[PDB]
């Protein structure tokens, strides 16, 4: 009931882009709002530091800043762009797609020059123009809806133009606008993007900062969430919303499952798209913990706990015999007893050779089969039961005869984890009660993993019990953080407890269904995320 019309696409020069929009009635007028992070990325609005979440000062081919009204309609923060774009004629929707107006801009000159921090390219324009920028490693492109050390080249695209950049390693583009005359300014420099603090909605703040440690200066993107704010909840989100197998871009997970904020989360096997580590929500285990790895758990009252999590399930038969299962709904393969429930999916395919499967339906064993190969073949998982998988003949003969009744009882360690209905494993645990506790070897991470410099993701809590989602990439003029450096970064950010999440190309942080920290083309498909919902 918030909108008369709404959609998830805008069209510019005949091409559609993923931007949330809505139109409503206000003072007898039709107003048009665009998701803020979407307007920023696909129109080129500079979002300036604000005060109240309902106000958003912006710069976009303006001598004076303009303060746009902002309204939140889950999962997005919509900026009222009606006045901003008034000169270009009434804004018209065509179903799910808002058609952006023709600004009739032309590129008049292109000039470049050296600066202290790199190089600058200036496009003089006849009118304001929508623009976007994408970068993958040393290749960058500025797309503008205007007709026409570093190297750059213009490509004409009808009513639009693209400026293609080949950049020195470490350099990024910082793009801004000017007036008198209208100009798109493209700066190539290593110390980017600039700092920003946006009060986004009640209980959610987005920041872009430089964090200095001994090892260098790291641009870091954060979203800080007060989990005690009314209507805020967090949920783990799987690429496939109803099964364990699958990967998808984080930004696609965020959009499709309507998360206001999301960060990539758990480790996975990219070869078979299976989860490796704990994932649970509303006491439903999507994937079990492995290797006593770092984990966070929480409830909908905003309470959290951190620790190194393990889960054991005791299976007790109708005679009283006990079996211990150490793997649940996991892509992680070791000798031992594993269990697969409907949370895994409709079927199971053997992950190792010479497995034994016991089919359980309504708490009774109904069948036993060998799964000799690979696999190769496919056991259905009963909707009213589960599968017990024996890897390495750990189950004594006759214990699970057809007809045997079973009870399964699970318990987490540390004991405190049993209180929390939602959680996410990853690792390593980096900070605990203010102290540096990194022990990657203890959590089973390889030597190679330990000496790697990479993009990093984390979830942390500060002094106030606010949750911080953190994405870091390369330091200015250098590599991504080591695990120790990342721990120092998080300590600098005020983390009292901090969990390392999956990093590298997996690192991605979405707000209002747009990536904040990197270009979408550089973000890998991931298995799962932590999502923030505002209701």
């Amino acid at each position: 009931s918030d909108f008369i019309q709404q959609g998830n696409q805008i069209s510019i020069d005949g091409k559609s882009y993923p931007v949330a929009w809505g139109q409503w009635q206000e003072g007898g007028q039709t107003r048009t709002g665009l998701g803020d992070t979407g307007a920023m990325q696909f129109l080129g609005l500079d979002l300036l530091d604000n005060t109240s979440p309902n106000q958003q000062p912006v710069q976009w081919f303006s001598g004076d800043r303009q303060t746009l009204n902002a309204r939140f309609v889950a999962p997005n923060r919509y900026l009222d762009v009606t006045s901003l774009l008034q000169g270009f004629g009434p804004l018209q929707a065509q179903g799910n797609t808002l058609v952006m107006p023709n600004t009739n801009a032309q590129i008049l000159t292109v000039r470049d020059g050296r600066q202290s921090w790199g190089e600058r390219v200036v496009l003089e324009l006849s009118q304001p123009a929508f623009w976007q920028v994408s970068q993958a490693r040393e290749e960058a492109v500025v797309t503008i809806n205007a007709s026409s050390q570093i190297r750059y080249r213009l490509e004409r695209s009808g009513a639009s133009s693209k400026v293609h950049f080949q950049l020195p390693v470490g350099y990024k583009l910082q793009v801004s606008t000017l007036t008198s005359p209208f100009r798109l300014v493209i700066d190539a420099r290593a110390d980017a993007p600039p700092v920003k603090t946006i009060n986004w909605t009640e209980g959610i703040t987005w920041q872009q900062r430089f964090v200095n440690i001994s090892g260098g200066q790291f641009p870091v993107t954060t979203v800080t969430i007060n989990p005690r704010s009314p209507g805020i909840s967090l949920r783990p989100l799987m690429a496939n919303p109803t099964m364990a197998q699958g990967t998808a871009p984080l930004v696609t997970i965020a959009r499709d499952q309507r998360a206001a904020v999301a960060i990539n989360a758990g480790f996975f096997n990219r070869n078979n798209q299976l989860p490796l580590g704990a994932v649970w929500s509303q006491q439903n285990w999507r994937s079990g913990p492995i290797l006593n790895r770092g984990a966070i758990a929480w409830n909908d009252q905003g309470q959290t706990t951190f620790g190194r999590l393990s889960l054991s399930e005791i299976i007790t038969t109708g005679s009283g015999q006990r079996l211990t299962a150490n793997y649940l709904n996991s892509g992680y393969v070791q000798r031992g007893i594993a269990r697969y429930t409907p949370a895994w999916g409709p079927s199971y395919i053997p992950l190792s050779d010479n497995e034994q499967v016991y089919v359980v339906q309504n708490s009774q064993v109904t069948a036993q089969y060998p799964l000799p190969k690979a696999g190769q073949q496919q056991m259905p998982i009963p909707s009213d039961g589960y599968l017990i998988i024996d890897r390495g003949n750990q189950i004594p003969a006759g214990v699970l005869a057809v007809g045997t009744t079973l009870n399964v009882n699970g318990r987490s360690t540390p004991e405190a984890f049993n209180a929390f209905p939602n959680g996410m494993g990853a690792g390593p645990l980096l900070i605990d009660q203010g102290r540096m506790v990194l022990n990657a070897t203890g959590e089973g991470f390889s030597s190679a993993f330990q000496q790697q410099r990479a993009s990093r993701s984390a979830i942390a809590v500060d002094r106030n019990g606010n949750i911080i989602l953190v994405a870091s990439h390369n330091r200015v003029g250098g590599a991504g953080a080591s695990l120790g450096e990342f721990a120092q970064i998080l300590q600098q950010l005020g983390a009292v407890n901090a969990l390392n999440l999956d990093g590298g190309s997996s690192t991605s942080l979405a707000l209002g269904g747009q990536l904040l920290d990197r270009s979408p083309v550089t973000a890998a498909r991931v298995s799962n995320a932590i999502g923030v919902f505002v209701r």
